[PDB]
């Protein structure tokens, strides 16, 4: 998937929003960075070296950089490495850099050349940076993507991942894959961090106490509609497996403590409404448009993988079922994407 | 030009060749890198940090990385930053990285993750890297490009740059621009280098003793043909000025010594035949094809700037005149691109 997985190049950019997860991350990001400067890590007041792991493209890429930069300058050279898979749309980010830099100088006074933005492409499940070279690593909404479909060909009937309705051997196969992946992530990136360096990670979580469908759940139920309706053969659904896990906070916690590289400074979950990134009639129109927006966001996350497995002909039917499902969920008051945020410091 | 200048995205890749300049650079590159390891710069045996300034795209980008990597490993983590202007075709380099990395491991044994290739886009006339962070900076065939058209609207009649036929106020305007630009280059990048760090630079030079037309000279004479022939109004030629200088070695030497940041370790010129990158009938066919190749290479360097000034309609006529001119030059035995190579060490 290293050379297959990426967000939609409509686009992830057009459908993304600061208002979904990044605004919840921001205060925690801010506190993390301020604590780092106060900790006086070697060279941090000369050059603050930061990586954004799974930056994608679009406004969110720039919004995350802005948040970092403003956090650092809140009342040092900044070297930012943007990381994503080798077929991410880097060219478009780089073309927006000249205006980004000017706007940075008009906004903050940050002289041009004092914030140095480059890219380091590759999988965050492999080494990206020299040993003990980085102060801070940030990733938002990436770590639920696995390095591969769980290494357990086997039939996950009526399901596309370890959903609540999936059988326990599937659930165990997906957990074991996440464990491998996340342990590797932690082992590798701890080595890249300067002593007492930090990571701030935000990704999908599963909460036993709630019952809120995540984007994969909305997708799964919508593919199911289509087989029931007759539009898709049951074999297409039975063969489709997404390389994505939704962990519990206890699972996240056990993995980190097992790895041993990091102390947990902060660990919380939060629930983001589906349409938090949506802006504005009767009211059936209002809710139609909100549901249609949700479906666009969900299509923008999964289209590459959906097109390779199913072909392009079912995607408009799929978008239609996702919207219908989205609206029913929001009406029941369970229309939230559940997310965990965890702040880690490298142990001496 | 920071946001306008770039090589042709036919393409610079298809028309480029290791055999033109890089094979001449290679032995000097090799000696430079070996001397660096022996000098024991801080951290160099942990992580060797290298920048390629004006990497472009195509085989040459990868050939330069390969040469660096093989030089380092000749009987350490390697972090390579590829730099070019913000609208360079980075996406295509990154997409070739997965196979590059595998081929690196099949060739050398270089484990994956021990050579870390990223990008730092921007003008090399501004800061690219944190202070005292780099061991070695390499640039081949870039530094003759100026930051702007010489800051001397004024009419350069019948000429496109400071050619031998250009009047002395033009020559002085172009030299003064190169002086500003190259001095800035040196001041800025010296600051980025770790103590006793080095630069290896290769670019076009002008030699009083020879009389060999460079690619701009071939272009200039070919645009002149077209005005004489009637295909182009003299005003189009009189208004066209390329942001490019061809310095003498004495001019290069004076600038470096004036700047004061660098000691010169090595300084030589070499003359590269026009068709050194060309592979294979009577013989008028052979020489036709060799001349046509030269014209393609010349079009691939200048098409973006030619299209913006002249429009697209004259380019096939232009390619035809460049080939005719190329063949006459080669036949006289003066068909060489004259180049200088200079090795610099940061003074204590
Ligand atoms: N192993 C991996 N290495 C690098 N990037 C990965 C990855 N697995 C998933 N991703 C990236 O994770 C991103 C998820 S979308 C999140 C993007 C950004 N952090 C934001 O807030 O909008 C995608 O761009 C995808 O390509
Ligand atoms: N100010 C500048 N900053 C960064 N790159 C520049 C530049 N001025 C010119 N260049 C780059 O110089 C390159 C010249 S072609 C040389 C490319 C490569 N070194 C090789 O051996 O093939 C172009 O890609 C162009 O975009
Ligand atoms: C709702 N939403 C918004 N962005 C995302 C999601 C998601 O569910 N998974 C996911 O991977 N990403 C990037
Ligand atoms: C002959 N040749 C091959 N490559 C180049 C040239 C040149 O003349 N200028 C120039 O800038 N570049 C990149």
């Amino acid at each position: 998937l290293q050379e297959v997985l990426h967000m939609n190049g409509t686009s992830y950019a057009k459908n993304s929003s600061y208002n979904l997860f990044l605004i919840r991350v921001k205060p925690v990001l801010e506190q993390c960075i301020q604590e780092l400067l106060r900790a006086n890590l070697p060279n941090i007041n000369k050059c603050f070296k930061v990586g954004d792991l799974g930056c994608a493209s679009g406004p969110n890429t720039f919004s995350t950089v802005r948040d970092i930069v403003q956090s650092i300058d809140k009342v040092p050279t900044i070297q930012i490495f943007l990381n994503d898979l080798f077929q991410n749309d880097f060219n478009s980010v780089f073309k927006l850099l000249p205006s980004f830099y000017r706007n940075l100088e008009k906004e903050n006074g940050r002289k041009i050349g004092s914030c140095l933005i480059g890219a380091m492409p590759g999988s965050f499940y492999s080494r990206l940076f020299p040993e003990e070279s980085m102060h801070f690593l940030h990733s938002c909404y990436c770590l639920h993507w696995l390095s591969q479909v769980p290494s357990g060909i086997s039939v996950n009937k009526g399901c596309i991942y370890s959903s609540k309705a999936s059988r326990p051997p599937i659930q165990k196969a997906y957990l074991d894959q996440f464990t491998k992946d996340f342990t590797t992530f932690l082992r590798i990136h701890s080595e890249e961090l300067i002593s007492r360096g930090r990571m701030l990670l935000t990704f999908i979580c599963k909460e036993d106490e709630f019952d809120h469908p995540n984007s994969m759940d909305l997708l799964e139920m919508s593919i199911n509609d289509l087989v029931i309706e007759g539009h898709l053969e049951e074999e297409k659904l039975d063969s489709f497996n997404v390389p994505i896990y939704a962990p519990s906070t206890e699972e996240v916690k056990r993995i980190v403590e097992e790895e041993g590289s990091f102390e947990i400074l902060y660990l919380e979950t939060f629930n983001a409404p589906y349409d938090a990134g949506f802006s504005i009639s009767p009211v059936s129109c209002d809710e139609h448009a909100r549901a249609a927006h949700v479906a666009s966001v969900v299509r923008s996350i999964y289209e590459p993988i959906l097109a390779s497995h199913f072909g392009e002909a079912i995607l408009p039917d799929l978008s239609h079922r996702i919207a219908k499902n989205a609206a029913k969920v929001l009406r029941s008051g369970k229309g939230f994407y559940d997310s965990v945020i965890i702040s880690l410091a490298k142990k001496p």
